[PDB]
């Protein structure tokens, strides 16, 4: 039983970790696709796919989740939404269920015949990429929104200095 | 200490496994990029990136190599060789050394300032994607050239029927 | 005498039908290019090119316009506006006049040396893709804005459920 | 009942016409996709998609086949074969059966769950794009291989002068 | 000693000329990249790369700056910001310093290890592409913001008629 | 009076220099487009566009040709030959005549309505990119085929070591 979760992870936050843990209770393995893998250095998409791979890797490992239970696969975006589900299938192992709170992702997989689950949102008011990046820019408390390992990655790659300069 | 290995893995064979094991003796983790992730269903590139991810995953796991010791990242090809090293960096975790027997890959990383190691070839006369695919097409003994787990993947996805039809 | 009409047809409405009929009174055949053929599943561009081909086909046929009097050709968008006129020429039969109310389309063809006609707008306050899609989303009366055959196509492909989910 | 036929039509020849007529005896409408719509001015792909649209249109009309019985849709090629079937679906009306003698096309649609029919070849030794273009270049008898209407199109667009210059 | 300046030059204005002159006092040659070379015919990017090449050429020549002191190189934009610095390097001669007031350009080159200088802004309230284009559209005094040679180019290519039609 | 010359310049050789000098006797300025600006690090296309810009610049300057008499513009290739002439126009200043010995280039510009001149070939048996690169690889005398300034550029960028490694 393999599930699929897709997200920009800009950056990977506590909401992401929580949903992943719950998902791992109903599936044997979880395919985690880092979408928009081609975007980086913008206010909405500051981190490269590689930096995000490290964020995910450290965070999951830090939380004791065995690496054998998940796949981290960067996925560049494409121009045709009608071909995106096929695009994901082509780059990933086979999967039985799709977990997503993103309307577009839900509708695309739904139309393709996949069962789509929308997990309950975990503190959607604070655990969102938008809030995290807003706090980084306005000097708010973004650190509490992310697993400690992610904060370390961001510090190491000078993530805040980057996003502030770009803004 | 993290190394980087790039290959089409069309399909993943015993030569690949051997070089990976030796590399894992000098580095802590190995980033394994599956190149030409956009190509599939052709005589030279029959398998999708996703099918190759499964081949690698099963094979490495079958050989007792812990998943925490490697990263499997599909990498689509790009038009400009001059930007390829940057392309790889953008999609991967940081790495210290590059292992490759491919002249182009060696020269590109070399010009970029990376130390490149060309591991000794393991039975280059039989352990090559070209030979494997040739045997699949001419009904030769391709199975002995691949780890058992890879053969199982190919059987499951009807790899031989596909490549034969395409030829 | 062949004319050219380009439009997103998202979806094909009564305004489109009316302008086509009038155009067919001054030209022998009309080339109808469905622009942005690569876009689908978005609030501004909900339908695939194929679904739009059916909308046009059924509507024109429903209105007794012989198929021998027009060409339905999907045209993907391209990055360079400076090459778009050439892009259209490359995918279509030769044409003598261009009919369009779109400023960009008018200027591009004009600069290329083509005579461009801007037909009078037919109820521009209700007959527009924007209004149709707005009514579909807010449960307004979108059906009256489209030929009956188009409504049937939309019902069949669950167009409203799609656009509502995406919103 | 709608069928699908895909071909480069470089140029449209008597073999194409014959297979289309037979297909039209088992389906109500035939979707005819002109593949490699982006290629032109090369020895293997001399004609633009638009020129080919005219070739098909004139030929089918010349042979009394009603325009309401077919769709002529140019389809640009894409880099990922794994997404091509989806690419075709996205640009076309729905279809029940696929007719093709091309191994790749057959395997792709087959893997996607479509029934694929390989019509008998009509004089494959003379009725092929390769032979036609070879005769045009070596001053052989290419005219007898094409419907008269197609020859007229080629004469009008100076097709032979083009291909000879390119060679 | 060679410097690098990148800009859309939509259109080339007095601010551009001033910064170039000052830069030419600290470097032997200046590489001038016209960014977004693929965009044209839009309100934000009205002129083609070729038209901009003429604007730069005439203006610099008009101001007595020898052609041997600079390189005018059109550079199309790319999807990955992470590869852009590499993209520029690939299309240009080697350079020692980068001059730019654009935050993104500064951060990208900075992260790549280049020294980046942000020249003082020359009348930023009037000397900006945005103001120039705004005046062209609202019939303001755009001519005083540009070198005379640039105005002549714009008049010759009917730049104002174009941008007004597009708006 | 402005002419246009397009070439890969892989690398710029004595034949190129000779044709340019003769052309400069009938035109006031010469636009020199370095085609395939996106290709580098391959046996057929070893040098980046930037390296070629330097080769041209040094060679022309070395031969006393004033920089004000020419434009060096890198041009990436595109997928549609039917749009290439438009692609060139978009990136360059206006031109009156096209000089080329390349059949494709000649036919494309010819069909677009341009007068195309095919200058006499200068020692075509030795002055060709193919011969130069062949000698570099087989240790033949490639230096005599290129202007001295070009040899210096190649030495400086380790061009021979690169092409030999790639082979
Ligand atoms: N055509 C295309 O190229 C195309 C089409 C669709 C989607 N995409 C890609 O999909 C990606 C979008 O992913 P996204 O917007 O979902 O990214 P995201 O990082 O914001 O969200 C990832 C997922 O995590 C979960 N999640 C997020 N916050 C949560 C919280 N607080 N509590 C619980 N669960 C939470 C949701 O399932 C969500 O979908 C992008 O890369 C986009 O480009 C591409
Ligand atoms: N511009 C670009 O897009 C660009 C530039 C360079 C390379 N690439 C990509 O790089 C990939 C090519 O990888 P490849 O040709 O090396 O693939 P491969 O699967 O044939 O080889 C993978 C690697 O495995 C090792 N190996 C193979 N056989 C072995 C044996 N018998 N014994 C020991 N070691 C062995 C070598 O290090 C080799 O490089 C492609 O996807 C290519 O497109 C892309
Ligand atoms: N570079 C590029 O890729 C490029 C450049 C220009 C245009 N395009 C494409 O052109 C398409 C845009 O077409 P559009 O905006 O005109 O689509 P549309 O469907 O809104 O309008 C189609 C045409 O129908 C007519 N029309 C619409 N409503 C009417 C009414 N009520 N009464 C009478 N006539 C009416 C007008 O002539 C109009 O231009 C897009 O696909 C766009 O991407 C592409
Ligand atoms: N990834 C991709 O972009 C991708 C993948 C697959 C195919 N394609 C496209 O498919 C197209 C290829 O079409 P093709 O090679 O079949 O073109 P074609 O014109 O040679 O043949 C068209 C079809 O006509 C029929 N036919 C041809 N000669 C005949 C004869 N003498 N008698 C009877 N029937 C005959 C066959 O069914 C054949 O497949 C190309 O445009 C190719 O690029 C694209
Ligand atoms: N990924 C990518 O494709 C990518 C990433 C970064 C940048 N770019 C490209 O970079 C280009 C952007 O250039 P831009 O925004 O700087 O263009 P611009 O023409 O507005 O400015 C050009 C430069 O001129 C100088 N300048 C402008 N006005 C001045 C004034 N009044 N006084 C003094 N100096 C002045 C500044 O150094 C400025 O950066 C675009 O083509 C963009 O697409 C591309
Ligand atoms: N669709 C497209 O992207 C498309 C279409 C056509 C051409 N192109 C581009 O055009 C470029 C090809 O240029 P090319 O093949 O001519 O390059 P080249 O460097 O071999 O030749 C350049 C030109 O120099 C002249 N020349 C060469 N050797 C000479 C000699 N010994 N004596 C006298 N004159 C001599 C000829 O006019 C020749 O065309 C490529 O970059 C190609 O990709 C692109």
């Amino acid at each position: 039983m393999r599930g699929l979760l897709v997200g920009k992870m800009q950056p990977f936050h506590r909401g992401h970790l929580q949903v992943i843990k719950s998902i791992l209770e109903e599936v044997d393995e979880l395919i985690i696709c880092i979408g928009s893998a081609q975007l980086s250095h913008s206010i909405r998409d500051p981190f490269t796919a590689g930096e995000r791979v490290m964020m995910l890797t450290k965070a999951l490992s830090e939380n004791g989740i065995p690496a054998s239970r998940y796949y981290i696969i960067p996925v560049q975006d494409i121009e045709c939404n009608a071909l995106w589900v096929g695009h994901i299938k082509m780059l990933t192992p086979p999967f039985d269920r799709v977990y997503s709170g993103n309307p577009l992702v839900q509708r695309l997989f739904s139309e393709d015949g996949y069962e789509v689950t929308a997990p309950p949102l975990f503190y959607r008011d604070r655990y969102s990429g938008t809030e995290v990046r807003r706090r980084m820019l306005d000097d708010g408390d973004w650190r509490s929104l992310l697993p400690e390992s992610v904060v370390e990655v961001i510090d190491e790659i000078n993530g805040v200095e980057r996003i502030k300069h770009l803004a």
